[PDB]
């Protein structure tokens, strides 16, 4: 660790605190994450195989650093976050060629995590990296494997469902399309109930209908209320109709319904992607 020079702090999550730091022996500008804890054997290896899943639209692992009973891993560094783009943009909003590209490359960077059995299980803006160059990238990955956000969680973990699915990042995902284009979080719960109840006011309160299987989930209560389910033209406004369509599908509540990330790709929204560049102050 002696061979680091930090330059700030860039962020805290569960795990620990990342710093900007800059490596002594390569002159790399690098992300340093200090995991707080000697460590896991266990984790040593799930940490280990993550270096192998290398994508462009993955924050890549560097290094793997375990020393002194200490655990410190080594990230490429990002200029900025998705969260701080999205509160820069709020005015003005995001263009929808942008928001097009950023959501059909996390899309790319999912399908290849699923395609390997990694889930990320904890998509947020924070952990949604952007470049200069119009590029956007999934950070704080199969680690899973100040209050914790429930915003972006999947309903399947809220009903207490121990052995979930790829669909929960895409759920995940659906709730930032959806946040990057009206401007506003879709479902800012402030406790699990909250959200839970957010969801169930806007999509309706599922039934055996649209979810088989759901009033047998551990912590399913047949005493919740039962809301009626809203238009996504009322949801996400201006969004046109492949949006809407996308959206309805990365958002259905039964986990085997819900859209993956390589069939999503298809999606007839995707029929003009581009890459545009992105307006980034620094
Ligand atoms: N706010 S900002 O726009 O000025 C701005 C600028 C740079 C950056 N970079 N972050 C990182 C980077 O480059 N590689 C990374 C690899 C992994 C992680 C990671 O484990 N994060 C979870 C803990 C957390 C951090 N923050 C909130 N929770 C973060 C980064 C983030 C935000």
């Amino acid at each position: 660790m002696e061979n680091f020079q930090k330059v700030e702090k860039i962020g805290e999550g569960t795990y620990g605190v990342v710093y900007k730091a800059r490596n002594k022996l390569t002159g790399e500008v690098v992300a340093l994450k200090k995991i707080r804890l000697g460590v896991p054997s266990t984790a040593i290896r799930e940490i280990s195989l993550l270096k192998e899943l290398n994508h462009p639209n993955i924050v890549k692992l560097l290094d793997v650093i375990h020393t002194e009973n200490k655990l410190y891993l080594v990230f490429e560094f990002l200029h900025q976050d998705l969260k701080k783009f999205m509160d820069a943009s709020a005015l003005t909003g995001i263009p929808l060629p942008l928001i097009k590209s950023y959501l059909f490359q996390l899309l790319q960077g999912l399908a290849f995590c699923h395609s390997h059995r990694v889930l990320h299980r904890d998509l947020k803006p924070q952990n949604l990296l952007i470049n200069t160059e119009g590029a956007i990238k999934l950070a704080d990955f199969g680690l899973a494997r100040e209050v914790v956000t429930l915003w972006y969680r999947a309903p399947e973990i809220l009903l207490g469902c121990k052995y979930y699915s790829t669909a929960v990042d895409i759920w995940s995902l659906g709730c930032i399309f959806a946040e990057m284009v009206t401007r506003r979080a879709l479902f800012p719960g402030d406790s699990e109930i909250d959200q839970l109840f957010r969801i169930f006011r806007t999509l309706g309160t599922p039934d055996e209908v649209v979810w088989p299987g759901v009033t047998s989930m551990p912590d399913y209560k047949p005493s919740f209320p039962k809301w009626a389910r809203q238009d996504f033209s009322k949801v996400v406004p201006p969004l046109d109709e492949d949006g809407r369509s996308l959206l309805s599908q990365m958002l259905h509540y039964d986990p085997n319904k819900r859209i993956s990330a390589k069939a999503a790709l298809a999606h007839p929204f995707f029929q003009d992607v581009t890459k545009p560049v992105p307006h980034l102050r620094l």
